[PDB]
């Protein structure tokens, strides 16, 4: 088998050569000007991560394009064979830094609480984000075998997927912003009106710009330009790593679309359980637009 199995780390099922990437993870200084881009995987990382290098960059495209996203924004728990780790290009990467995790709080380099360091979280509805990351684990072939959308589903619900269960994930990080600088998005609230969230990113991480550059960001981190940009579209990945021919990394870009893979009958367990795992948190998600 090409696709390894999950290996536990205190709870968390991770992609092995993420679990032995934690090693040299530990050796990881925050500085108090870095900012970190946290997510579940599938709800709007790397549509975050390139409103904020674009914002980084005062707005400039062509710097922008400098290098792949994954380049611009360090995965600090990331590594596959052939492949540099978040670490190795961690160390090229001048500052203020933007950098990328899923990792969950149990897992979190402690210097990034302690330094302070700001936090642009972004959660996504948890129907779509099962839907997105079931056509992930076909294309990213370092995740085990997907099985059936059945069969993933049902894992999905306990979290026996890669960085575990979305449930906790959100509302770990929810709590977290009531004492730590945190951002915390809706991938829905970006749908719905994407200037309005730049223009709360804008002010959370103290910059200011013209209007018309504002409506210059918007205009480049569109799905439909982010799709063609092979700065953010990750097709220049080895097809080993990922192939865009089984499913594109930029699929489809929408709030609501679960409806359409989601049977009547997963829907009703699905919500059943949601309620129960989502009963004591203030979070309202909205499933569609
Ligand atoms: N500019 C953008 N606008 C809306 N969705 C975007 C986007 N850029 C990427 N995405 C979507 O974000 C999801 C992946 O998120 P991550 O970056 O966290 O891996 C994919 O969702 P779909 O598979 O629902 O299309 C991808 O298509
Ligand atoms: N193989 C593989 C990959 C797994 C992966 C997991 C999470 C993520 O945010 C980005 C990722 O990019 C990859 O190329």
């Amino acid at each position: 088998t090409s696709r390894p199995p999950l290996e536990y780390v205190k709870g968390v099922p991770l992609i092995k050569y993420f679990a032995e990437a934690l090693g040299p993870l530990q050796s990881f200084q925050a500085r108090p000007d870095d900012l970190l881009i946290s997510t579940y995987p599938k709800s709007g990382t790397t549509w975050v991560s390139q409103i904020l290098d674009m914002i980084y960059q005062g707005g400039d495209l062509e710097k922008c394009h400098r290098a792949p996203i994954f380049m611009r924004v360090p995965f600090l728990e990331f590594k596959a064979p052939g492949i540099p780790s978040g670490m190795e290009t961690l160390k090229d990467t001048p500052a203020p830094r933007l950098l990328k995790t899923h990792l969950p709080l149990a897992l979190l380099p402690q210097t990034l609480l302690d330094q302070k360091v700001k936090v642009v979280y972004v959660a996504r509805n948890a129907k779509d984000v099962a839907v997105s990351y079931y056509h992930f684990y076909h294309m990213a072939k370092v995740h085990p075998e997907p099985g059936t959308w059945d069969s993933f589903l049902e894992k999905f619900m306990v979290g026996e997927v890669s960085y575990g269960s979305w449930y906790q994930h959100v509302q770990e990080w929810w709590e977290l912003s009531r004492t730590h600088p945190v951002l915390y998005l809706f991938y829905e609230d970006m749908k719905e009106n994407p200037k309005r969230e730049i223009q709360k990113i804008l002010e959370f991480v103290g910059h200011s710009l013209p209007e018309e550059t504002v409506d210059f960001m918007v205009q480049h981190t569109s799905f439909k330009e982010m799709k063609k940009n092979p700065m953010t579209n990750y097709t220049t990945v080895p097809q080993e790593f990922m192939d865009h021919s089984i499913s594109p990394f930029m699929r489809k870009g929408m709030a609501g679309d679960w409806k359409t893979t989601f049977t009547v009958a997963q829907n009703e367990r699905f919500d059943a359980d949601y309620a129960e795992k989502m009963a004591g948190c203030s979070l309202s998600f909205r499933s569609e637009l």
